[PDB]
């Protein structure tokens, strides 16, 4: 009966259910797909990091690490965000996971609070590799060209360029996640000049929301992350040297 699992509840939406082993009572998340899939499983097989959802196997039923703390999305209070020290810790963990992925040549392509999960100790784990892809193989980088992601979190170069580097796109989405955590608000519907909010940011009108709600230190980091030119955008190694990133915080 050790291999017997009970589907006890739907975790959300294409469906993710919580499964409990009838013997050990161990919990796991089961991604059910009707019946791209082969790629997801393959990519999942390469993953082994504390801030990345673990893959156990597949029977389609993808057996993955269950995160009891739910989505980071649910820890963000509308119009408020969350305490700065909590945001910083989640950000550190997100960067750790992203550094790991980039280190193995994998780009997530859809980083957003709905995909960042929390374990029993509120440790952040990057989930869902359904849109992920290889951007580096045999030490050679491949440029991306496919439209992937979620508008409010997507980097501007996806909409303006035929080809673009993978890493700066994930960095940008991490910057939008940080903004959400600190302001409880997404800055724009999409990173296009047609969105007044995006133009306002490029004109540095930081006296407006959501920027006005964010302290100068993390805001200085956002100024380096949310840079339109991906080639001028801060890289992860430099984010790790940022003043706010290294600021001791405590509630
Ligand atoms: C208390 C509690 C815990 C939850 N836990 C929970 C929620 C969700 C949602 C489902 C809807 C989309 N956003 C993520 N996905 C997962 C996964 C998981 C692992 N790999 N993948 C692909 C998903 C593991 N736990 N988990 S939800 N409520």
């Amino acid at each position: 009966f050790v291999e017997d699992w009970d589907l006890v509840q739907t975790l959300g939406e294409g469906e993710v259910q919580l499964a409990v082993n009838r013997v050990t009572e161990e919990a796991v998340a089961v991604k059910i797909v009707d019946m791209n899939i082969k790629k997801e499983i393959c990519i999942n097989k390469m993953l082994n990091h504390e801030n990345v959802v673990k893959f156990y196997g597949h029977r389609q039923y993808l057996f993955l690490e269950y995160c009891s703390g739910g989505e980071l999305f649910d820890r963000i209070e509308p119009d408020i965000g969350m305490p700065e020290p909590d945001a910083q810790r989640f950000f550190h963990q997100l960067m750790a996971g992203v550094v790991y992925l980039h280190g193995i040549g994998i780009t997530h392509r859809d980083i957003k609070p709905e995909n960042l999960l929390l374990d029993e100790r509120d440790n952040l784990k990057i989930s869902d590799f359904g849109l992920a892809t290889v951007f580096r193989y045999n030490n050679r980088e491949r440029l991306l060209n496919k439209m992937c992601g979620t508008l409010p979190y997507v980097a501007p170069e996806l909409l303006k360029r035929r080809e673009f580097h993978a890493e700066p796109v994930d960095v940008w989405s991490c910057g939008i996640v940080l903004t959400a955590m600190l302001a409880g608000e997404l800055p724009w519907d999409q990173p296009s000049d047609s969105c007044q909010e995006y133009s306002d940011w490029k004109e540095k009108k930081t006296y407006l929301n959501p920027w006005k709600k964010i302290d100068s230190a993390p805001l200085a980091l956002l100024h380096k992350i949310l840079v339109e030119n991906p080639s001028a955008r801060i890289t992860i190694p430099d984010i790790k040297k940022d003043r706010w990133y290294n600021k001791p915080l405590k509630k």
